[PDB]
């Protein structure tokens, strides 16, 4: 992924 979250 490389981005994050959380949704």
């Amino acid at each position: 992924x490389x981005a994050x979250g959380y949704x």
